[PDB]
């Protein structure tokens, strides 16, 4: 199956996934001088205060911290979007070294991870069929940067040891994802896709300006998880993102002057 091996890795996809070369596909470099400041853009609106999260899975490709959205609990709103969003799960995607690992980029910046937030829109009913909508899904991507430590993080690294490996999962309640947000919600936003197969373009992408930090410990203990299941040689889960997408007929709109 699709990886991020030599022989599987994202320039692989499109031979399964044939939307891989589609006309909205992500990650993407944001050029930040071309991004056109967009005073109609509604602040955006985060209410992450009842937020219920549930388990933590190492599915692979990365580790997904799941939520119950069976309820209006956790949301975004505002911004681009028109209507409700429930929070289904977050997600990173990091490097083996401090100087790549996100999947967008700014000014051709590569970050040390990114952080998905992802979110589906209720006038769907389900995840699975929000993905098959242009306005399906907003994802919530937060760049992570190595400096000091992000206490709000720490709750996730030390529970990595107990899903190390592919199909491992363990509890993982209470967790308050407010504790990954930057100071300021200022953003980019384009329309775009999923990141990994089936790469779907059903997403609004919401970037967020501000990166937050995580230290050096932090970020290794990601990098001692396993892309293999137990029992199987080791590979380590590390460079677990996709390189920037031809922007093509597209335009990226900034929140802030
Ligand atoms: O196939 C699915 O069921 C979900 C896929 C998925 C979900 C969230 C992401 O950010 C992403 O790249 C892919
Ligand atoms: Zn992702």
């Amino acid at each position: 199956h699709w990886g991020y091996g030599k022989h599987n890795g994202p320039e692989h996809w499109h031979k399964d996934f044939p939307i891989a070369k589609g006309e909205r596909q992500s990650p993407v470099d944001i050029d930040t001088h071309t991004a056109k400041y967009d005073p109609s853009l509604k602040p955006l609106s985060v209410s992450y205060d009842q937020a219920t999260s549930l388990r933590i899975l190492n599915n692979g490709h990365a580790f997904n911290v799941e939520f119950d959205d069976s309820q209006d609990k956790a949301v975004l709103k505002g911004g681009p979007l028109d209507g409700t969003y429930r929070l289904i799960q977050f997600h990173f995607h990091w490097g083996s070294l401090d100087g790549q690992g996100s999947e967008h980029t700014v000014d051709k910046k590569k970050y040390a991870a990114e952080l998905h937030l992802v979110h589906w829109n209720t006038k769907y009913g389900d995840f699975g069929k929000a993905v098959q909508q242009p306005d399906g899904l907003a994802v919530l991507g937060i760049f992570l940067k190595v400096g000091s430590a992000k206490p709000g993080l720490q709750k996730v690294v030390d529970v990595l040891d107990s899903i190390k490996t592919k199909g491992k999962s363990a509890d993982f309640t209470n967790f308050d994802p407010r504790g990954l947000l930057p100071e300021s919600l200022d953003y980019w936003t384009y329309p775009g896709s999923l990141t990994t197969p089936p790469l779907l373009e059903c997403v609004t992408w919401i970037v967020l300006k501000e990166p937050i930090s995580v230290s050096s410990e932090q970020v290794l203990k990601f990098r001692k998880l396993n892309f293999n299941g137990e029992g199987e040689p080791e590979e380590l889960m590390v460079d677990n993102w996709r390189p920037a997408q031809p922007l093509k007929n597209r335009q990226i709109k900034a929140s802030f002057k």
